[PDB]
């Protein structure tokens, strides 16, 4: 009965990895923000007309999504047995997955204070009509906020938040991936590596049972990337949004 064996050298090494490669692709000071497009905060306190209308915090968005996507990917490039797959596969985890992982890893922004994601500055601070008037509607927003909330209850150590981003990116499931497999093996490393650590390292515990509510992240998971892809769908239909987005952007969601 509940067996709690020790980290391996090379599951050790795995997290090691793992934590260094998002320290130096997550900046928590955000100073990187300045060099987007300006936040524009229209007095909106609905309008779906206005916010189409306007999209006055679409570019500012669009920026920071788009400076994530590279942040992402730069974090994939460093995921073990990521570099073992044919680039084909690489790119259609990357795209398939790019938006779940961002709403993972912007937790360490989001606040309950407010229930928000802080980034600043209270220019860099986002509620849920700073999204809005980034021509977005309720359907998502709620139930996004209701996720960071569910995500920060489960009081991750940093090296768990690491891993459920990797097992995220890594999943055989997706589709139009070629070496299902392959892939099927390397989240079977990383799952192990984290089943592991809550065993070894995080008290009480009681509760091992933190494994199956993080499983079940990655499943709503799923659902939030479907209904994002169906408000992105609508975002385009908008007659110039074309520029407001980022060649980047345009690529994954398109
Ligand atoms: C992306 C991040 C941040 C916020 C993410 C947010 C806050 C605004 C609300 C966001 C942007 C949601 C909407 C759906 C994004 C919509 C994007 C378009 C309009 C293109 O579809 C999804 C993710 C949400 C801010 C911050 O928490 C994180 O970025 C910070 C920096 C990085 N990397 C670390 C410096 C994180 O990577």
């Amino acid at each position: 009965d509940s067996l709690r064996p020790k980290l391996s050298e090379e599951q050790q090494r795995i997290i090691a990895i793992l934590l260094d490669a998002h320290h130096k692709t997550y900046d928590p000071t955000y100073s990187d923000f300045c060099q987007f497009r300006p936040p524009v905060r229209v007095n909106d306190g609905g309008s779906v007309t206005l916010e189409l209308s306007q999209l006055s915090m679409l570019p500012h968005l669009a920026d920071l999504v788009s400076y994530s996507i590279q942040k992402v990917i730069g974090f994939a490039k460093m995921i073990p047995g990521f570099r073992d797959l044919t680039s084909e596969d690489q790119i259609v985890l990357l795209k398939s997955s790019a938006i779940e992982v961002i709403m993972l890893r912007s937790n360490e922004s989001f606040t309950m204070d407010d229930m928000s994601w802080t980034c600043g500055n209270q220019d860099y601070k986002y509620r849920v009509s700073d999204v809005t008037k980034a021509g977005h509607s309720l359907e998502l927003i709620e139930p996004l906020i209701k996720f960071q909330v569910g995500l920060k209850k489960l009081n991750l150590h940093e090296e768990e938040h690491v891993l459920l981003m990797a097992i995220c990116i890594v999943s055989p499931d997706r589709p139009g991936v070629q070496d299902a497999a392959l892939i099927e093996a390397i989240q079977d490393r990383l799952s192990n590596t984290l089943q592991t650590y809550i065993r070894c390292r995080h008290p009480p515990p009681g509760s091992h049972l933190l494994y199956a509510k993080m499983i079940q992240k990655l499943a709503d998971l799923r659902s939030l990337n479907e209904e994002h892809s169906k408000q992105y769908r609508c975002l385009s239909f908008q007659p110039e949004c074309s520029m407001k987005l980022t060649p980047l952007v345009l690529e994954v969601f398109g």
